[PDB]
């Protein structure tokens, strides 16, 4: 009769060995039905993207004896140990790894009859795709780019991209490396002005799945580069962030705001940590600083998985029954899995609980189908600051539950539309004239900017032997300014 | 001890040992220093997208004793047996299974000690990227629909998806499914015919 658990890590093991040891330190402790007798767990750790490691770490433990599981892994680990859930019916609760800045993208799972897997999406997955149909629906895009960082996997929201391209519609997609700044050493070379110009407006509707602190450098860097006003609508997508991190992103962002994350079900946290007798630390329970400000998966996978270990040891132990691990050699292919793991599935896999996101099950189609996002836009005050309020709210049963300019004049000199109102030396400053009127009707009754050349030939520019135009015509030919107002007597 | 090595053999696996033990006693015919000599093979027929199969075959090789490890099997059965070769110090040839139809893109390698990391990759990365940056270019279209089947691994365009992001180009991007009969009434029967007609020019 042991009570042995176990632990097999990759990657940034270190906050999964701390989360892990949180999970059975009060385990002991303020579990009711295991109190005070011991829980014990080896935790191993293996290299990122190892599952070779993860094998010698699950079958030795087997040897070893072990009873329940609390694990993360990533992508290419996973899928080896789902053909083994087939080959071998290991019960396993299951979250991908996310790389950060962007959220996780869904690793690709082998062909089984579902209900039997190493992976079963407790993570709420990809759904973001009629949250992408809300801005096309109100704002009414027709150009977009999304900007993921260097580590994100484009598979997943694929389901917006092909509709939509069947819409007849227009799209960029970009990858961005993690110097941001260097990003823009980057662009600003490749870019010129006029390029910067139709690109800050093909920025006037961003999309965002980036690294944090170089997303907020990057707002800087936009505000900075002047890409940005009270008309450029952002996009923010990561799951992978906390409540004062929002605020934090909202400093320098001073135009139209939107961040996505997975926002539960609206309740009060506070006196939920007082749970079936337990002392569930949480929020305000267990504050801890320099933890909470930063998001993790861990911390969601704390609070369900152990309260799911709570469950367990209230069912499957009163049900009359006892499970622990008879084992088979791995390195051999004659050993059929042992009898009692269907019990033991039930312990882990198919039980009922109801936690922070809703009610948490697994059925023989071993996903999660259900997803409830909270959509929120801008709010414009200088002295409160951006504060994310309630455009509306989604769910993937509905859809959304609501909705949500300087230029180059160019001159030449002209008799009756060029009148010198004031003159100084070498260029002068500014004219008058009739034209001086037909470019302010516009500036007046529309609200935007301008800028003023002036033509280096500015003589009726012509049709050159340089299969070229001169003067004022080829300079938008060359397209090196943006507007001119003159006598132009078109010809095709 | 044994002179052995492995095989795991998907998709057609009748074509794979087919092409796999003739050749194999050709060269044994055809060496020399293996004249006449029995190099012997344990190929596992395998179910389809079940690496794990392949990889219980393996561990039976390391508990038989093999000379290198030759395959034709999936990149999640790419990780597990190198870093399990790494120890024992077998040479890892991994060649990447098959897309379905589609053509290959090359699978990522995993993080692991660089040039100490020897799985011996038989098939090289996708370099088709490099004639679509030209071909876009050569013939000068800027809108145009990129289509595909679901046998494919939509990354394996990420280059020349940023380079068509920064030329301009505005390109659909749709799916096509296996029953082709149908894909004509999910056409029609959803579009309206003159947008229909709009996406037909």
């Amino acid at each position: 009769s042991i009570i042995h658990i176990g632990a097999i890590f990759e990657e940034n093991a270190a906050k999964d060995d701390r989360v892990f040891q949180l999970a059975v330190s009060d385990l002991s402790l303020n579990d009711d039905i295991l109190q005070s007798e011991k829980i014990t767990y080896s935790i191993k750790v293996i290299e990122a993207n190892n599952p070779f490691q993860a094998v010698q770490e699950a079958c030795d433990l087997m040897t070893q004896g072990i009873l329940a599981l609390v694990t993360s892994t990533g992508c290419a680990s996973a899928n080896a140990l789902q053909s083994l859930t087939d080959a071998m019916h290991i019960p396993h609760l299951f979250v991908q790894r996310n790389p950060g800045g962007s959220p996780r993208t869904a690793c690709h799972l082998n062909p089984s009859p579902d209900g039997e897997a190493y992976t079963l999406a407790s993570r709420p997955p990809v759904r973001l795709n009629d949250v992408m149909l809300r801005l096309v629906t109100e704002l009414r895009w027709q150009k977009f780019v999304m900007f993921y960082d260097s580590e994100y996997d484009i598979r997943g929201l694929q389901s917006f991209l092909d509709q939509a391209s069947r819409l007849g519609l227009d799209v960029s997609l970009q990858k961005v490396d993690k110097n941001i700044s260097h990003v823009f050493t980057s662009l600003f070379t490749t870019m010129k002005t006029e390029e910067l110009n139709r690109y800050r407006d093909t920025l006037r509707r961003a999309i965002l799945l980036l690294s944090p602190q170089g997303a907020h450098s990057f707002i800087n860097e936009a505000v900075e580069t002047n890409l940005a006003s009270k008309d450029s609508h952002w996009v923010f997508v990561n799951e992978e962030i906390s409540d004062p991190e929002i605020l934090d992103l909202v400093h320098s962002a001073l135009g139209r705001m939107t961040v996505v994350r997975q926002i539960f079900p609206s309740a009060k946290d506070n006196q939920k940590c007082m749970r079936n007798n337990h002392r569930i630390s949480s929020l305000l329970c267990d504050p801890q600083e320099g933890y909470l400000q930063m998001l993790q998966i861990s911390n969601l996978y704390l609070y369900d998985s152990v309260l799911m270990l709570a469950n367990a040891f209230h069912r499957k132990l009163e049900d009359r029954k006892w499970h622990s691990m008879a084992s088979l050699n791995c390195i051999r292919k004659s050993t059929k899995p042992w009898n009692g793991g269907r019990s033991m599935l039930d312990t882990i896999k198919k039980g009922h609980i109801t936690g922070l996101t809703g009610v948490m099950e697994f059925r023989e189609d071993s996903s999660n189908p259900y997803v409830q996002f909270e959509i929120l836009g801008t709010t414009y005050s200088e002295t409160f600051g951006k504060d994310m309020r309630k455009l509306a709210t989604w769910d993937s049963e509905k859809g959304l539950n609501g909705s949500l300019l300087t230029l180059k004049v160019v001159t030449v000199l002209e008799e009756p539309f060029v009148m010198v109102a004031e003159n100084i030396l070498g260029q002068p400053k500014r004219y008058k004239g009739f034209s001086i009127d037909v470019l302010d009707a516009l500036a007046k009754a529309l609200g935007f900017k301008y800028e003023i050349y002036q033509a280096p030939d500015g003589r009726y520019g012509h049709q050159l032997h340089n299969t070229s135009w001169n003067g004022m015509i080829g300079e938008l030919i060359s397209k090196r300014a943006d507007l001119a107002i003159s006598a132009i007597t078109i010809t095709p």
